[PDB]
């Protein structure tokens, strides 16, 4: 019973696509993997291993523009019978001709095809020849190659074209085509060459002008052609209901902005109404009877007419404990009950490796993944903003920052063959606005007087990178909530004092200064309390020997003998030091699941028409990705690189500090506002950037991209 190809879906990880044909499941051959039908529906099923051995499914189904009304009722019926075979464990995904999803497009790496026909035309995939096909390719990042009809009128000059004649595969870009999108046109070119044609078939790439004799017999003389036609901040605000059932009928649930975990019952199911940006999740809970379960494919539908959105809106329907890691940063710290619920299949790939300061300099993965460019054990120089210029910090004061300075320290960074250059500018969170803007307008001038390669890393009191935390040696990074360490205004300190010490995967430790109350605790880190009678040295449970070590020498700056004392086990002296006990976080940290559960993700932006707009590209992070033309955005959790290229307008350049700005205001996670971001420019990444792109290249922009694969290729 319901069980034709069920059998072999899911057995083992990979790719999996199949045609709905007369309401069955017909499989697309491998090698024409990206080729869809404009008139009819697909299926696909992307098995992916979790890091504890079990499996995970992505359920797509992909809906043609030409797609008939019980075609694409067939396969959301096989996508529910799907799922309902996987024992409910996967993820659903109601995808649409251009308004596809990027955990979709992340399968198609050389590009989709858009051909013409379908199963009530009479067409299918075969490997038959004699053809004469051409497809207009658009996008820049994601590359859709839709079918046209074979005249100058489906031609421009902004796009590029692809005519297909079987031995001999025409390219043609217009005088006005981006040479970044006449790279991604290659790629078309080549999988139809290599996977279509099997390889026997001859490329010829042409431009405006120098067109073949080829392409003027299919398609005639060449007239006057037109031009072309090529997220904004609406990603910030989302809603959630909750669907009861006659009808349907929705209630609103959520208030706005973020939420809670304790909302999501487990008795019925909920719409994360996030359609202004494109998107509804749908939400099973584990009690939801049967009837809404199977229904709630249909029930995003009612629920994009209730709300009138538009009809290619991406749906997304998950089950609980399986939610993706999207989903889940719309809630105030989620908690599951190796590995998570979900994982985001473009860093499945990616070997988990641990840090290890004795091999850090030649793994550029491990760099990446704890934010260490190296060891921190390199010269450095530390400037104080005082007015307008930078005064010298004295050398042994180095490590402690007060909150009302801002800081520049210039770092030298060596890590592999290599060696770089890393400036950081601390801005403290009760400086002055004068000073911290001069510690910025210091920071841009000094990487410009220093050849324009060296890193710029705005930091600000509290969320401090890992890499700063190392840059002194054995010490700990000590900063205090207010003050300032200039000559003049020698400022006292507070009766009653608390430093969070806080250690990173290198187990350099931080001491942060931190407001003298009970819930400010943490089980994970080590605390010190400096009271005027004692002195405090609080242990936490989760605290090991980093933390220890880091915290007495915190004390040997005080000038006061430590008195350690052990969590839950604190003489009355040190809650009334505080002002009465209270309960703080015991909750541990991710560490290791960090990344899992925030991926990187990688985004192009563009501040064009006062319109800060974003556009992620999707699939595992590759250099081909990194548009020399372009600013783009890596999205850490931690740390928000902005990769800027070479050939970049000149206010985007400028303006690409704001860009992660803008980018982190408009985060629906409400990101922290003090999260550090880092400039990278083009040529001169560190190791920490290129540590998430495997099979980084070098030598990738000593050729020209294009001129690489007009001749690789061709």
């Amino acid at each position: 019973v319901e069980h034709p190809e069920f059998l072999k879906a899911g057995k083992e990880p990979g790719l999996q696509i199949w045609r709905v044909e007369k309401f069955d499941l017909v499989p697309v051959p491998t090698n024409l993997y990206g080729d869809f039908f404009t008139g009819d529906a697909y299926v696909i099923l992307k098995t992916v291993q979790l890091r504890n051995g079990n499996l995970q499914y992505d359920l797509h189904y992909w809906l043609g523009n030409e797609c008939s009304q019980d075609e694409s009722g067939a396969a959301a019926i096989f996508t529910v019978q799907l799922d309902d075979y996987l024992n409910g464990r996967a993820v659903q995904h109601r995808e649409v001709q251009g308004f596809e999803s990027a955990t979709f497009l992340g399968y198609f790496k050389s590009g989709l095809k858009y051909k013409k026909g379908g199963v009530a035309s009479g067409f299918k995939h075969v490997v038959p020849v004699v053809v004469q096909r051409l497809f207009q390719v658009k996008g820049r990042r994601v590359v859709r190659a839709t079918e046209v009809p074979v005249s100058w009128e489906s031609f421009n000059n902004g796009n590029c074209f692809i005519l297909d004649l079987g031995n001999n595969i025409h390219q043609w870009c217009g005088s006005n085509s981006n040479r970044y999108e006449r790279l991604k046109a290659t790629q078309v070119s080549k999988g139809i060459r290599d996977n279509e044609r099997s390889g026997r078939a001859r490329v010829h790439v042409s431009e405006e002008g120098t067109e073949p004799e080829a392409m003027l017999q299919v398609l005639g003389p060449k007239p006057a052609l037109p031009a072309g036609t090529e997220d904004a901040a609406n990603r910030k605000l989302a809603k959630l209901y909750k669907v009861s059932n006659g009808t349907m009928s929705v209630s609103l649930v959520a208030d706005e902005n973020p939420f809670a975990q304790g909302a999501l019952k487990s008795e019925d199911c909920f719409i994360l109404d996030h359609g202004k940006d494109g998107k509804i999740f749908v939400w099973k809970g584990k009690q939801a009877n049967t009837e809404e379960r199977k229904a709630a494919l249909k029930t995003a539908s009612d629920f994009i007419t209730k709300m009138d959105y538009p009809k290619q809106t991406q749906v997304s329907v998950l089950p609980e404990g399986g939610e993706t890691p999207l989903f889940k940063q719309f809630f105030k710290n989620w908690r599951d009950p190796l590995g998570l619920s979900y994982l985001s299949s473009h860093i499945a790939n990616v070997e988990r490796v641990p840090f290890d300061a004795a091999t850090l300099h030649t793994s550029t993965a491990m760099a990446a993944q704890h934010g260490m460019d190296d060891d921190g054990t390199g010269q450095k120089q530390i400037w104080r903003i005082e007015g307008s210029n930078k005064v010298p910090v004295d050398p042994a004061t180095y490590g402690q920052f007060y909150g009302g300075d801002s800081y520049i320290i210039l770092y030298n960074y060596r890590h592999g063959g290599r060696q770089g250059q890393i400036i950081y500018n601390w801005q403290g969170a009760q400086s002055t606005q004068d000073e911290v803007a001069a510690s910025a307008i210091l920071t841009a001038q000094l990487d410009e007087e220093l050849g324009g390669t060296p890193v710029q890393s705005r930091v600000v009191q509290g969320k401090e990178p890992a890499h700063l935390m190392s840059l002194f040696g054995g010490k700990p990074m000590i900063i205090y909530k207010g003050g300032t360490s200039r000559e003049g205004g020698q400022t006292a300190p507070a009766s009653t004092r608390l430093f969070q010490v806080r250690a990173n995967s290198a187990g350099a430790t931080r001491a942060v200064e931190v407001l003298p109350k009970a819930g400010a605790l943490n089980s994970n880190d080590a605390f010190v309390l400096k009271t005027p009678s004692a002195a405090y040295l609080w242990v936490g449970t989760g605290a090991s020997e980093a933390e220890k070590t880091g915290a007495q020498e915190l004390l040997r700056v005080l000038r006061a003998q430590p008195v350690q004392v052990a969590e839950g086990s604190e003489p009355d002296g040190f809650w009334e030091a505080l002002g009465g006990k209270a309960a703080y976080r015991t909750s541990p940290r991710l560490k290791d699941k960090k990344m899992d559960a925030h991926p990187p993700r990688l985004f192009a932006c563009s501040n064009k028409i006062g319109r800060f707009v974003i556009e992620e590209v999707p699939g595992e992070l590759m250099q081909e990705d990194l548009a020399t033309d372009d600013v783009m955005l890596l999205d850490t959790w931690d740390q928000v690189f902005v990769w800027v290229g070479k050939d970049s307008q000149e206010e985007e350049k400028t303006e690409a500090l704001t860009s992660a700005k803008r980018y982190i205001e408009t985060d629906p996670a409400n990101r922290d506002r003090r999260t550090p971001i880092t400039v990278v420019k083009q040529g001169f990444e560190p190791p920490s950037f290129v540590g998430w792109f495997l099979g980084w290249d070098d030598d990738y922009w000593s050729v020209d991209p294009l001129d690489r694969a007009m001749a690789e290729l061709a």
